[PDB]
């Protein structure tokens, strides 16, 4: 079972936020890299994540946002005065939201969506995540088929609220002034990659960058360009005033 992590290293702190159906392991290699460069990092786990998929469908963005805000306060309460945030997929949407809610030193958004899909299609992605989870538990083909039949007997009501969240943060991009680095996979199989241009062009931040990765998929932290990604994020964070 994944756990949140807290990697102590230096005075600069980074909150690391995972994606929908993800967990802290999606940002753990980035956390260890930043820790080796002097950055303290903390990654929460959202409610219903890092646990059986059956639990995910009774949670929604109102819950996950509380984990995000508690993760920010965690850092504050441990003595960190300045905090940057980096987020993957839905985590990048929450990074932006935190950026117009509380004091933030810098924002890194990685493959954050600014367009949505149908609720059916989003539930299809939850079903596929549940299948992979159960495959990974080492369940039999027959056992997985029985459990998935039953999983289907329960709607995930909060998918509309997740659509509303993305739309809402998009509409508030003009409130963002913190230095921001927009990261996007050119060929992203899960979201519209033009999302990155929406973020870059609509924030008000005088210090902004965007970088495209040509050989990566959506979960960019775990893909083949992660080492260059690490160095690019480090370079961005070292450029801030702190």
């Amino acid at each position: 079972p994944p756990k949140p992590f807290f990697f102590e290293a230096g005075e600069r702190a980074v909150l690391l936020l995972h994606g929908f159906t993800g967990n802290s392991a999606d940002v753990r290699m980035l956390g260890r890299f930043l820790e080796s460069k002097g950055y303290t990092c903390h990654a929460p786990i959202y409610k219903g994540h890092g646990v059986p998929p059956e639990e995910l469908v009774h949670t929604g963005p109102d819950d996950w946002w509380q984990d995000v805000m508690n993760g920010y306060e965690f850092l504050k309460n441990k003595g960190y005065e300045k905090i940057a945030v980096a987020g993957l997929s839905l985590g990048g949407v929450f990074s932006l939201k935190l950026g117009y809610t509380v004091p933030i030193e810098g924002i890194v958004t990685m493959c954050a969506p600014m367009y949505i899909k149908s609720e059916e299609t989003m539930y299809e992605g939850v079903l596929e995540y549940a299948r992979e989870y159960k495959k990974r538990e080492g369940k039999s083909e027959e056992q997985i088929e029985q459990e998935m039949e039953k999983f289907k007997q329960t709607p995930m009501k909060t998918l509309k609220a997740l659509q509303e969240l993305i739309a809402d943060v998009r509409d508030h991009l003009d409130l963002i002034y913190a230095p921001t680095f927009v990261v996007q996979a050119r060929h992203d199989e899960m979201i519209n990659p033009d999302s990155a241009n929406i973020i870059y062009n609509e924030i008000e931040s005088p210090v902004k960058q965007i970088k495209w990765y040509e050989q990566s998929g959506h979960v960019i932290t775990l893909d083949q360009e992660k080492d260059q990604l690490h160095e690019d994020i480090y370079a961005f964070l070292e450029s801030l005033d702190w």
